[PDB]
């Protein structure tokens, strides 16, 4: 027992990280088969940052301008292409450490692990959620661009995120591995509205189920509710609306605990209306929304990769 | 910016994990050079668990009774020895994936990353602290025994923890890699007192400095205190006493922020006496004590491995 904010083991991704340098700018790249993926803003200078003309900037570059280094080994760049906001550098060597992988565009409210890297070397790994407003609340310093987010299923790494930007508000924005930003964001040094965020209701409920499984019992009450009644409360507290699709994915946790989903909703309603009264759940004094129902079952059942 | 409960990249440790089977019991082992380390209770049955005579149980075992499997490869066991509560199985092959490593016995209040494994395969990685009472609050299911905790400095893995036991209270106990338990615990299925735990004061202060660095500003006040006055408050709230050695290791964070350590202590005093008033610090509604001052500087400066 016990419940932790657990990340995927990062070894398969560590072997794909490289350093990419174009002129003055060094960031991280992802080396998969014979292609290196990295943020296109590696080709900018500080003159460029307020609104770079990336097409014009890239036309001034040749294959030999992109320095790609994997540890101490230099890779030979034999082609380059810009796809949306990512650069794809073809190299003459396939990465011998390439895992089985896919590129996935995740949905808001899903979770993934981030391997934070600097100069192509790993610094740390942590778990986070894609917020409903398509930002992430990460831990990124200058030089972390090109660090990736991922999930692992069996032996397959699903890459879902590449880091590009810290907004002036201190939250983080990035792309899928085809270079399409999550959210309304563009790769320019500008104030950019992220828009209203909400709490991920289905994840809070999953975590309350995790709490019951691990022995935090105290928030269970004698009440139930309806999906309408609950969603009126969710709206007042800036929680995402709960749908039958969410009730369905909570099915396994409801069956394991014997607590019907709408009974758990009534416990969450009371917590929203009355607070925690100074008490804690799974070591937290707030309602946690960075565990999906899949995450809770995985951690409570010991799935390996 | 941003601050996350970050683990070390786990790849160097993933390549050392194996499965060890003795009779009916399967758990994890750590394969370093030509030795596999694992908890000695792999040799028990459920008859044995209330008070195993490990010397007698091991005398009934031979090298060929220990099945050690690294992925799909079987290792040949050519010797076995019991050191305190760990078994050391000499194998005829050195692990080609052995990193530079050392064995370290950590102090209470220090942090490390845990690679949770089942059947020799990694499941997840998370960061945690050794509690002042020498337990850890982990996430471990049956079959996780032999999972290890570690730190990484440059290219060297310092192994500090091997998982052995979940106490009836739901907290976790284990050994250093010489098999010596942290704390008063023994490897028997019995109720075992852990004794009073406390909050790790120097870590809370480090995290308050992390908060300031990242823009949580609101708990700073117009007050200061003394080490005596503060420690009277620490005692009342079951916080560890603060020493000049702790003030010294907080020096770098004090210099970066310009906030004297005793001024930060006065902010913490007010938080202990008055609570958070429904507000949050770095996404938490309680005072966080699982970041050391070294952790905060590392994450705020982007150290890689
Ligand atoms: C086009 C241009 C937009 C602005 N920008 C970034 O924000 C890069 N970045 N990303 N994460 C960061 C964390 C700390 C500091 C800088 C960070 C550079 C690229
Ligand atoms: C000597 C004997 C003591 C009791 N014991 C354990 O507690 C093993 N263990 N460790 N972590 C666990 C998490 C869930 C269930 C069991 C777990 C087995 C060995």
């Amino acid at each position: 027992s016990g419940f932790r904010k657990m990340a995927f083991p990062s070894g398969k991704v560590e072997g794909c990280m490289v350093q990419v340098t174009c002129g003055t700018t060094t960031l991280n790249g992802l080396w998969l088969d014979d292609v290196v993926y990295c943020p296109r803003h590696v080709i900018c200078t500080s003159e460029d940052m307020l609104n770079p003309n990336y097409e014009d900037l890239l036309i001034r570059k040749s294959n030999h301008n992109f320095l790609v280094q994997a540890g101490n080994v230099q890779l030979r760049v034999i082609g380059h292409s810009m796809q949306n906001c990512v650069l794809k550098l073809k190299v003459d060597t396939a990465n011998p450490k390439t895992p089985k992988y896919k590129f996935v565009r995740i949905q808001p409210g899903q979770t993934f692990s981030v391997l934070a890297c600097y100069n192509g070397s790993p610094s740390g790994v942590y778990q986070c959620a894609m917020r409903p407003n398509f930002t992430i609340k990460g831990s990124f310093l200058n030089g972390s661009c090109g660090s990736v987010g991922f999930n692992i299923d069996y032996d397959c790494v699903s890459f879902c995120y590449m880091h590009h930007m810290e907004l002036p508000t201190g939250v983080h924005a990035g792309t899928d591995l085809e270079g399409n930003f999550y959210g309304p964001f563009v790769d320019r040094q500008t104030a950019q509205a992220a828009g209203t965020d909400t709490t991920i209701t289905v994840n809070v409920l999953a975590w309350l189920y995790a709490a019951v499984i691990n022995g935090d019992r105290w928030f269970l009450n004698r009440f139930t509710t309806t999906l309408n009644d609950f969603n009126l409360v969710a709206m007042k507290y800036n929680y995402e609306p709960l749908t039958q699709d969410h009730v369905d994915i909570l099915g396994p946790l409801s069956a394991q605990t014997g607590i019907a989903v709408l009974d758990m909703c009534a416990s969450l309603k009371e917590l929203l209306q009355n607070g925690m009264n100074g008490r804690t759940i799974l070591g937290s004094a707030l309602l946690e929304d960075e565990f999906t129902p899949f995450d809770v079952v995985r951690q409570c059942s010991g799935v390996t990769f």
